[PDB]
């Protein structure tokens, strides 16, 4: 006789704590911001930003991935 | 007779923590700033950031990542 | 009669710590800043920060990543 | 003129992490135990645990306690 | 005049970690245990344990404790 | 005129790490224990423990404690 018992298991913990986490900003302050321009000539795009005090957080990653491949083969 | 017993057991920790964790800012302050631009010609993109106090988190990576391939073949 | 028990056993912990953690910033102080520019001339791209305090934190890494292959080939 | 500003801040953090955290037990056997009791004679309370393997834990403690008290008294 | 400003800060991290923390045991074994008892008199109070292999963690510590008193008293 | 600024700053860390951490036990084998009592006479509270591999961890410390007292009397 022949008995084949397939039962991998999968109990693994997976965590991901991306960003800004528990920070303590205790009254940040920006300074004045003075922004001038005069005669200015722009050909193609412009992307401007202008501010006093930013806090930015930018997450592309943090993500899990689980790829699995199961295969049994009898004759 | 043949048995087989395939039981492959994944009960790992996977943990990233990944940016600004548990910082203290306290009372950081921005300088007055000033931007004067007169007669500046651009022939292609501006990207352009005026700001006193940046606080920024950039964070592309912290992914968890498993691949995992089972097989069994028999005869 | 030929028996085969296939039990690897992942029990291992993988933790990745990225980016700025923990840490204090008391009252960290930007000074003033000024930019003057008059009668530039670009013919490509332009990439410009102006500030007067930065608090930058990149995480492209930390990432956690696991290959596992198993194989039981019989006969 | 009087101006009197009562602004205390608490921004504390407080954790306690007690008892049986994060560990692993691999395949721990508690051997055999065998108890054999002949005219035994109890004028008090018995307590008694019979066991093989015990995993016990007991936390009394790991408790946060916070007294804050505040006063202004004004003539 | 007079001007009183009273903003004490409290910004503090506190941390208790007690007790059994990310230990491992690996095929920890209890050998076998035999007792026996045979014409015993007890005239007070009895605590008995009997086991092979034991895992015991016991934390009445690891509280945190915050005692804070403010006063301000004017004339 | 007068004038009173009281601004103390906590930023304090405090950790404990109390007990068992981050050991490995590989293996440990308790022996074979064998008690025998016979015609024993207890004319007061009797503690026992029989076991062939214990692992105790107690912890009554680790506790964190701060006592802080502030007192501004004006006049």
């Amino acid at each position: 006789s022949v008995q084949i018992v397939y039962k991998p298991v999968d109990l693994s913990k997976v965590t991901s704590k991306c960003g800004s986490l528990g920070n303590i900003h205790h009254k940040p302050g920006g300074g004045q911001v003075e922004v001038k321009s005069e005669k200015l000539d722009f050909k193609d795009r412009v992307q401007s930003k202008i501010g006093s005090l930013d806090n930015i957080t930018h997450v592309p990653g943090g993500g899990n991935k689980k790829i699995e491949t199961h295969k049994l083969t009898f004759r």
